[PDB]
C-alpha cells in the first residue's frame, strides 16, 4: 500500500544513535507516502509532543516518536536513576473520517519495518491513551 520516505529513517537513526532531536511526528502524505511533519528539538518536552500531534484538527491522523524520561530502579540495587526509552505512536481521534482512520491502521507496520530498534509501541484514540501516565506505565 503505502511507501515510507528515507527521511523518516533518517531523522529516526540521528534520535537513536546521535539524541540530535526529541521528537518527530509522521504523517500520509496524499494517501500515498509517509513523512515527516514536526521535528522537536532535544530540550523539548512531551507537552509539545501531544500539542503537535493533535496540530492537524479532529479530522486528522498521525504517527509520533518519542524518547521518553522516566526513573528507574533495578532490583537489589540502593537508588533509582533516570532512563529513557523510544516509543512509536500512532494517533486516530473518534472523529476523524474511517477511510483515514483504516489507512492510517493499515500502512503501521511499514512504518514499524522501518524504525528498526523500537520496542514499544501504542495505538491511541483519545489522549488518555497518550498520556504521561499511560506511556510510563506502558515503558515498564
Amino acid at each position: 500500500g503505502v511507501t515510507v520516505s528515507d527521511v523518516c529513517k533518517t531523522t529516526y537513526e540521528e534520535i537513536k544513535k546521535d539524541k540530535k532531536h526529541r521528537y518527530v511526528i509522521f504523517y500520509i502524505r496524499d494517501e500515498k507516502q509517509i513523512d515527516v511533519e514536526v521535528i522537536g528539538d532535544r530540550n523539548a518536552e512531551y507537552d509539545s509532543f501531544l500539542e503537535d500531534i493533535q496540530k492537524g484538527g479532529p479530522g486528522e491522523c498521525r504517527y509520533g516518536l518519542f524518547d521518553f524520561e522516566y526513573m528507574h530502579q533495578c532490583q537489589g540495587t540502593s537508588e533509582s536513576s533516570k532512563k529513557q526509552k523510544l516509543f512509536l505512536m500512532s494517533w486516530c481521534p473518534d472523529t476523524a473520517k474511517v477511510k483515514k482512520k483504516m489507512l492510517y491502521s493499515s500502512s503501521f507496520d511499514a512504518l514499524k519495518k522501518s524504525l528498526v530498534g523500537v520496542q514499544k509501541y501504542i495505538q491511541a484514540t483519545d489522549l488518555s491513551e497518550a498520556s504521561r501516565e499511560a506511556v510510563e506505565e506502558k515503558l515498564r
